[PDB]
């Protein structure tokens, strides 16, 4: 493996564009603070039937050590277009491109949520536009399974893993922010994913042009919380103030954006059991034009 | 910067139901590569989770190098990479080799040292660890005459064990499964059987016993759970101490030590730290 350039550096660790056997690969080196994510991601990628066009493809995972130093590596396919977050910053979308992006994310999420009889049912727990990569075919793939929860219907087994990491604060569902979420209930984790999906739908739809109008890229709740919002800042707006992302009135002139606004509201009910399923979101997006 | 990951597999040194172990080469150095069967994937995950929790480093613990997971077309490939000990397992070594007093004590004190390191919680450190499959095939002989403990695939931090080495409370299913000290006491029982296997190969007054595994004279090869229960729990049999040991001060002391690892009552058994102290006062 040859490490050619750092494409990301944060509390998580670092991601490198590298070369391996003549192909671009992505090489994530985890921070020691996030060792439990590395192991959880490795448990998830053990599953051969996880592989899917809308899930980041795995090549290898390694833990290496000499003396008291440990390195933790995850090697994946490389997506040179970067994350959906990166992509939306300076690109606008037409109807076809906007629906292709969001259907592909719904397709990835429905694939995670639905058990294959194999691949367990999987809830992601940190869905957000930085955790979605854009592919040269205009579809996306979901990345970062370090917080994932797994459930097996045949044996009624729930594997919540061992990870004190929590979701990205800006995307946390009301029940996560107020800590009332039912921790022994697999459906609870799927419903957190649906909330976050609705927020990603909103971020994407803002960038779709209608009638010569488009919104600038903004992250969820940009208008109502401080920069670098705390857990308590988010709890205030989502749980106390019952805030949801605003729907620009220009959307109601466009049938596609009207349909997407309806879908993102059905992701944002305070009652988690009221939210749409990933399969239902996929079927709705398959029908919308 | 270049990350040279390739390991050349050179010769197979072990093949079983667990998978295979190979002598391999990395940057001109021997390493040992354990390739896991589908059957035994959980042993890879457990050892990896433990080493991700605490990077164990001790002269009498097989040295960790790497855990690798590689995506294949239709399967996941799982390798554990460690230090390579060309002399092989204690089991292997005892078949042909006899021991003198110094080599016997050096072997058993090195095993006690590695086991006490696993067992002890260090604050500030490492969690306490019980091995749960200690046996002479899971001990490697180093060129300096000391041994190291291998295979933490069943280890517990605070697959079942090899039946021949199971303590009575494991066979009669009375072990207090919620209680960490219970697992230390299971290891001490197994340690006592290993000490018997080694002691037999120590020469005194021109006499040595042939290598035999524990309970070779009372159970079949691949004994059943029931075969072991009847011997260890119902009849309360223990390995034979030969008369010739009682002419030799070292083997007399080691017979006493192994008795104190084999009490039916787990809480009566010696601790690994007490075994180390006893061994440093022998000879
Ligand atoms: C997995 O195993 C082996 C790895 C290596 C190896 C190769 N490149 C670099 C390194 C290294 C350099 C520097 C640090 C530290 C130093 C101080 N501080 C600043 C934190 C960072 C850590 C690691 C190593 C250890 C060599 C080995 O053998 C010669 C290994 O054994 C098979
Ligand atoms: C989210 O999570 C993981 C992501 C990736 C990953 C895979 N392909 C491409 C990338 C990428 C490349 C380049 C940019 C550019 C964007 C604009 N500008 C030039 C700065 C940088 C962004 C992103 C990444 C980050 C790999 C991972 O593991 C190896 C991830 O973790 C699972
Ligand atoms: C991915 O996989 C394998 C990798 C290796 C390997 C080969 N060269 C160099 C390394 C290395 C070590 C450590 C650093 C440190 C330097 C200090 N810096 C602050 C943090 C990072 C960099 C590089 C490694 C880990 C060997 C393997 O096998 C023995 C691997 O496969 C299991
Ligand atoms: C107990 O288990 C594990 C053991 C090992 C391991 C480490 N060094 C050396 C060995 C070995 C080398 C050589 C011989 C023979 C073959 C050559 N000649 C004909 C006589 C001697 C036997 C044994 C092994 C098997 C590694 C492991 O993990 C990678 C093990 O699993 C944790």
């Amino acid at each position: 493996i040859t490490l050619l350039e750092c494409v990301g550096k944060g509390r998580y660790g670092e991601v490198w564009r590298g070369s391996w056997q003549g192909e671009n690969v992505a090489v994530k080196i985890f921070s020691s603070r996030d060792e439990k994510s590395w192991f959880r991601e490795t448990e998830l990628y053990n599953t051969v039937m996880l592989r899917h066009e809308n899930i980041l493809g795995f090549i290898a995972s390694d833990m290496t050590s000499r003396h008291s130093s440990t390195q933790l590596w995850l090697i994946t396919h490389y997506h040179e277009m970067g994350s959906l977050y990166d992509y939306l910053q300076l690109t606008t979308l037409d109807t076809v491109s906007c629906l292709r992006i969001v259907l592909s994310i719904a397709s990835g999420l429905a694939h995670l949520h639905i058990e294959i009889f194999g691949k367990p049912a999987i809830a992601h727990r940190d869905l957000k536009s930085k955790n979605i990569l854009v592919k040269k075919n205009g579809q996306c793939c979901i990345a970062d399974l370090g917080l994932a929860v797994m459930h097996s219907q045949s044996t009624n087994q729930l594997d919540v893993g061992n990870n004190p990491r929590v979701g990205t604060k800006r995307y946390m569902a009301p029940e996560v922010l107020d800590e009332t979420i039912q921790v022994d209930c697999f459906d609870s984790y799927k419903r957190v994913d649906i909330w976050a999906f609705g927020l990603v739908l909103w971020e994407v739809a803002r960038r779709m042009v209608s009638n010569g109008i488009v919104e600038d890229y903004k992250p969820p709740f940009y208008d109502v919380v401080p920069n670098d919002p705390s857990f308590e800042d988010m709890r205030k707006v989502v749980c106390v103030d019952q805030q949801r992302p605003n729907i620009p009135n220009r959307w109601f002139s466009d049938p596609t954006l009207t349909s997407l606004a309806k879908l993102m509201k059905e992701c944002w009910y305070q009652n988690p059991s009221a939210r749409l399923t990933a399969l239902r979101i996929k079927k709705t997006l398959t029908k919308i034009d």
